[PDB]
């Protein structure tokens, strides 16, 4: 046998163009945190390593507001998280009930049913959002294992209010699973005051960091329920028996980690550490009501209620006579800068502008007005 | 609701300890691969970004010896990667018959049981390796959908031989589902002339690359199984259907890929295709006598019989009178040099000596030989 060198390519160093990320994900991480990455790496099991896990979970407690032990990172990106949410949650025969208001709700289905769950869905429009008394409803009906929602939908630029719904699936029986994949860091989030008990994010938006390394957490409520299981989770990656052993004190090999991602959401989270919470919310909010205003200056329209606009995320409403694909392609192509359109019920009726983590600045906002009006001539 | 601040750790910028890594993974990943991680990240759908996926497959199957066009990088460790061959492989009450010769092979029999596999086992002592007689043997009697085997068992340190083990898989209608985690780069492997139907890697080994961009193929005859299911793949995540609409032309959005992590495996596959693939395996096979014969000089015998020794992961045997972990904890300590210790069959008998990618190098066995000399003393 000869060595087949026919997709032997000769290429050249790394170059790629430089991007402005302000679409639905990936965030441009901050410099520091790129920085991180370029460090050698130590044993996936070395005592600094270890040290290290331990700084991860102790801020990623912070910065979501709960004190859950289990609170980890999970080594994949956000779909990794929020699908061990699933898979640690959901035994065959579960009642899942799924509040669907955008394109992660649909996924969220999609995912249980492969579990075996019993699944149940509840509606709003996309860019609209589900009252406590529609909950209520829904819990007396189907009275499900599990009750989830998207604290931040990416694809319609709404924030789900969460006061109240703890407490009302306490009344139920109902463990509440929650998405904050775009909530996390830029968006307040009281985990435990909220009585959520599974929740993921992932590392590239308000944290400011590369994907892969996404947040997990669950409370002593769920973890009494994984531990009630006939079977084993059926999903070996993903399994918190043995990811809760690796995390914990027993320090058992489970996966390799990624190294290199762990050193860059270290060095994230340090700097929201730093900023502080509040900070870190209020600049988002503050950066997002200048959007609004850069916006609506231009005669553009936002999709959302006020009240659940999200900071990190917002929908845009396209215009009569515009091309909505083709404003894009002429912002990456033209301007360097990346938004979102918009899919589902949404296609071709929104875009979807990100200001996350160290993207949330006026310089991004500098960058897209100016460049949004010239392609809009 | 007032922000807790209990976990708001006041940290300093990253600091870790330089190592040596010689143990059975991670490896030191290659310094321009480190550096390739530190540069802006750009969109997961970036046309940019999807002529770089392009050129990570063409890669792959260079060094892989594969023309099959489902060849990926899977967003996740080895273990995703590895998941994901068993996710894709097997439906419920499929037949799945494992060679266990090492800590892996039971990992595999763990990972089919929970996709609903019937499995069956065949088991050689560890640092042993099966004969074509063996399997044949064993697919006469368990008739399988699928035989998976370990190439390079890293708990172990033995090559288990392919060749004639497709033909024999295509005489009785099985697939061939083979780990190569720790042969990919440092082992020659020919994945089409072997008949291989699915198989799997690790980016932090023989690539000389960070973990978690994990190598994944599947032949024809593969992908003909997936496209027969009766029901979804139970893997969200790890699901080929949607992977392959991402890695292909549609170019549907699946999950945000890790940009920074591909850079870097561009990169390390880059290096590889530069040094090219034979010299590649000549370097690592001179490395490891040169190891070999440096372990003679100073009194230690080797496990694994000559001719199924591994280049990349070597078990050496530890002496009457000399505590293994004892050991290895102080050429951590006092020498900054990462060895494994064993496990199972082997825990207490085997230190396990990895000399992979770019570690290896003869100033790999160069630090490491009179460390354990001084620290045997
Ligand atoms: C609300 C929401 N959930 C889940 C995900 C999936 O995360 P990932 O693309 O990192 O796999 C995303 C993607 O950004 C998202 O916006
Ligand atoms: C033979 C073998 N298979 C699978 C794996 C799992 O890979 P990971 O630790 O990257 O999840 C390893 C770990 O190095 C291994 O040595």
């Amino acid at each position: 046998i000869s060595i087949n060198d026919n997709q032997r390519l000769q290429l050249e160093p790394l170059e790629v163009p430089s991007r402005l990320l302000l679409g639905p994900g990936p965030s441009n991480a901050h410099p520091s945190v790129l920085q991180a990455m370029n460090v050698s790496p130590v044993g996936h099991l070395d005592p600094a390593f270890l040290a290290l896990m331990d700084e991860i979970q102790s801020l990623l407690r912070y910065v979501w507001q709960t004190e859950n032990p289990l609170t980890i990172a999970v080594s994949g990106t956000g779909t990794a998280a929020m699908e061990a949410t699933i898979a640690n949650a959901v035994e065959p025969g579960d009642v899942v009930l799924i509040g669907v208001a955008g394109y992660f709700g649909n996924r969220l289905v999609d995912m249980a049913g492969r579990y075996g769950a019993d699944v149940r869905t509840i509606s709003k429009p996309w860019g609209e959002v589900f009252s406590l008394e529609e909950l209520r409803t829904a819990l007396e009906t189907h009275r499900p294992a599990i009750l989830a929602l998207v604290h931040a939908e990416t694809s319609t630029g709404a924030r789900q209010p969460l006061e109240g719904v703890g407490e009302l699936c306490r009344e139920f029986g109902t463990l509440l699973l929650v998405d904050t994949v775009t909530s996390l860091g830029g968006v307040p989030i009281f985990l435990d005051a909220w009585g959520v008990d599974l929740a993921y994010s992932c590392s590239q938006k308000g944290l400011g960091c590369s994907p892969g390394a996404s947040p997990f957490t669950m409370s002593s409520r769920a973890i009494e329920k994984l531990q009630r299981r006939r079977t084993k989770v059926a999903n070996w990656y993903l399994d918190m028996n043995l990811l809760g052993k690796y995390w914990g004190s027993e320090r058992v090999y489970h996966h390799t980690a990624p190294i290199n991602l762990y050193y860059a959401l270290r060095e994230a989270l340090r700097l929201i550490a730093q900023e502080g919470l509040a900070n870190c919310w209020q600049r988002h909010q503050k950066n997002v009501e200048y959007l609004w205003e850069r916006l609506e200056d231009i005669g553009l329209s936002l999709h959302v209620e006020k009240e659940y606009r999200l900071p990190t995320l917002t929908t845009v409403c396209i215009p009569d006579g515009v091309d909505g694909k083709a404003v894009a392609r002429r912002l990456l192509n033209e301007h360097n800068i990346e938004v979102g359109g918009g899919l589902g019920e949404l296609a071709g009726k929104v875009w979807r502008v990100g200001l996350m983590g160290f993207n949330s600045r006026k310089e991004s906002v500098d960058q897209l007005i100016p460049a949004l009006e010239q392609v809009l001539r």
